[PDB]
């Protein structure tokens, strides 16, 4: 079983007040895309049924408890995670890609696109924000939704974002122009850096693209939330994502979970599988319904 990782006590080492905020970061692979597009050589077909890994994200999900839930390649939306997530208590959105690829697969279920959910017994909606990303005017074929809560308790409003960036190879730069593009839009929306913020997203993109390079000398002062997990605390874990496809084995870290490193403490994070344990055939398989691992953190208010 995928049930295997644990959460690692982390840096705040604060006895800080306020109860922690759950924070799932999840490229949940779409089912059209899985059977069309994606081309998972080593995984059985009858592993990538529907039914199955409507039920293994569903699991995933009950698994970590979030209270706020960053998703990609979301082609069920309607379907099936939206009725289902509301009856457990969470409000969710979603933002399709004008142009997804699922069309180009025979019997797809829709686009494909960005989902926020989050416990509305915890939190309040403030603003929304469905942004279509532009490279400089240009409008893209990716999307990014924005999103401001208060906590109930507490009164602190955040912003909360989630995002998913050009694929392939040699897009970095439109890319580069895709997250500039967010930074400004978040820049805008956290009133000037005056509220705290966590982005989560599928960036497509090693941390040696100039799309990381910005994200992480941002003058919004973020980090990376997984580096933590790092002997240093500054290395970007070796994995997000590991596939074996028509192409060959790949194995790329991609995901990632952004904060305002002024403002928000990481109180853990969910540690990654070894290769002994993802086994042979990587991901996806009879026991994971992604080719991506969910990123998951608590995190908490300086105070
Ligand atoms: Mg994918």
């Amino acid at each position: 079983p995928r049930f295997q990782r644990d959460f690692v006590d982390l840096r705040t080492d604060c006895p800080s007040t306020h109860p922690p905020i759950r924070v799932m970061q999840w490229n949940i692979l779409a089912q059209a895309l899985g059977e069309g597009k994606d081309n998972f050589v080593q995984c059985p077909v009858e592993a990538l049924k529907w039914e199955e890994r409507k039920c293994l994200i569903l699991e995933e999900i009950l698994a970590y408890q979030p209270d706020i839930l960053c998703l990609q390649e979301v082609d069920h939306y309607f379907d099936t995670f939206q009725p289902l997530l509301s009856r457990l208590g969470y409000q969710g959105t979603f933002f399709p890609k004008p142009w997804s690829p699922c069309l180009d697969v025979e019997h797809n279920n829709g686009p494909d696109g960005c989902a926020l959910f989050f416990l509305q017994n915890r939190f309040k909606l403030v603003n929304s924000a469905n942004i279509r990303l532009t490279a400089m005017t240009l409008k893209t074929n990716q999307v990014a939704i924005a999103q401001t809560l208060e906590c109930k308790e507490s009164g602190r409003q955040f912003c909360i974002a989630v995002t998913h960036l050009k694929a392939r190879t040699g897009w970095e730069r439109f890319r580069s122009a895709q997250g500039c593009d967010l930074l400004q839009n978040l820049q805008n929306i956290t009133q000037g850096a005056k509220i705290p913020l966590i982005v989560c997203g599928d960036f497509n993109a090693e941390p040696t693209e100039e799309v990381y390079k910005h994200f992480a000398s941002s003058s919004l002062n973020l980090n990376s939330a997984y580096k933590l997990l790092s002997a240093d605390g500054q290395s970007e874990p070796p994995y997000t994502t590991w596939k074996i496809r028509t192409s060959g084995e790949c194995r790329h870290t991609l995901d990632y979970i952004w904060y305002s490193k002024h403002a928000l403490n990481v109180r853990s994070a969910l540690d990654l599988l070894t290769e002994e344990q993802i086994g042979p055939n990587r991901l996806p398989s009879f026991n994971y319904p992604s080719d991506h691992l969910s990123l998951v953190c608590d995190f908490s208010f300086t105070e």
